[PDB]
């Protein structure tokens, strides 16, 4: 973290009431939150209705989340509207709980698409199938996001499949699921010491040291190449999360390539998996790198 979140500043023309909501049914939900969908009227200049995500608390939430669901709402009203990141449409801060509006995304998680995928998917119609040419573009998208972030001075600290979203015409969204997320009951987090955390897509010196950095977030982008070319596979198949992955990690071991990932996306995994974060490349080294490889498919 270069930034504190608690003392960025939330623009109150976002400001939405929250009697012009019409709550439906729940997309996803932790221990102390959830993200449920939403009908909102009178966001659109005219009299029309939308489908809104609405991020709130569940009555199980204490101080510590109530403040982390502030910190994310100034982070989203600090950064801006993106075309590679979920958009702040508003907020309700006043007459009751905290309620963040972000857009509706129709196909949901990339992760749990990648997996309803899998079966149908053609390296190279009506059918809508999955192909490498998308896997690109979503490859493209992210790194793309992943900069726009970067260049904001944010680090996402979770960046994996299941925080990217789908929507309208095959375009993806970083998002983070947060506090609305159940990581007790997610194999993708693990007891480390006393905190959940996601071991898998975490860089070295993340997991040995608590740092978090553009660098470490780079770490993470690797493991999601990896996830997508493999069509929503888990990492590291078959290793449980113990003494003996710490050491491997440590020691240089590295995933092999997934079975469609093109050459040129499993060199990028590598540079991403450096022991040295100075040797990694920025979000920003990997847009031109998948640029070029787009053009001269
Ligand atoms: C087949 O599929 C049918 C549709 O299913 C869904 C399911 C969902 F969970 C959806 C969803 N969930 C959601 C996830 C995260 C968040 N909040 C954030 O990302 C806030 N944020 C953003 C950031 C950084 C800038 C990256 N940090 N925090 C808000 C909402 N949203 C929209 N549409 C959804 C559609
Ligand atoms: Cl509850
Ligand atoms: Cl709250």
């Amino acid at each position: 973290s270069y930034i504190d979140p608690t003392q960025l500043p939330y623009d109150h023309k976002w400001e939405f009431p929250r009697n012009r909501l019409s709550f439906g049914k729940t997309l996803g939900a932790g221990a102390f939150g959830k993200v449920v969908e939403a009908t909102a009227q009178g966001l659109i200049k005219s009299d029309a209705a939308m489908t809104v995500a609405v991020k709130m608390l569940k009555p199980s939430a204490h101080s510590t989340e109530r403040e982390a669901l502030m910190s994310e709402l100034k982070v989203l009203s600090y950064l801006g509207n993106h075309e590679n990141i979920v958009n702040l449409l508003g907020a309700c801060t006043h007459g009751g709980p905290t309620l963040v509006i972000t857009e509706y995304c129709c196909y949901g998680d990339l992760l749990n698409f990648l997996r309803r995928k899998r079966d149908e998917f053609v390296p190279y119609l009506y059918k809508d199938f999955l192909t490498l040419e998308h896997l690109l573009s979503f490859s493209y998208q992210v790194a793309k996001g992943m900069a726009f972030l970067a260049s904001k001075n944010c680090i996402h600290r979770d960046l994996a499949a299941r925080n990217i979203l789908l929507t309208h015409g095959n375009i993806t969204k970083i998002c983070d699921f947060g506090l609305a997320r159940d990581i007790k009951n997610d194999s993708n987090y693990v007891d480390k010491g006393n905190a959940r955390l996601p071991v898998k897509w975490m860089a070295p010196e993340s997991i040995f040291n608590s740092v978090y950095t553009f660098e470490s977030d780079v770490w993470s982008y690797g493991i999601f190449l990896w996830e997508l070319f493999s069509l929503g596979s888990s990492p590291y198949p078959g290793m449980p999360v113990d003494s003996k992955f710490y050491k491997m990690i440590k020691e240089g071991f590295r995933m092999s390539s997934p079975e469609y990932a093109p050459a040129e996306m499993y060199d990028i995994m590598k540079t991403c998996w450096d022991a040295d974060p100075d040797k990694r490349p920025t979000f920003k080294q990997i847009v031109q790198d998948i640029e070029k490889q787009i053009s001269e498919s």
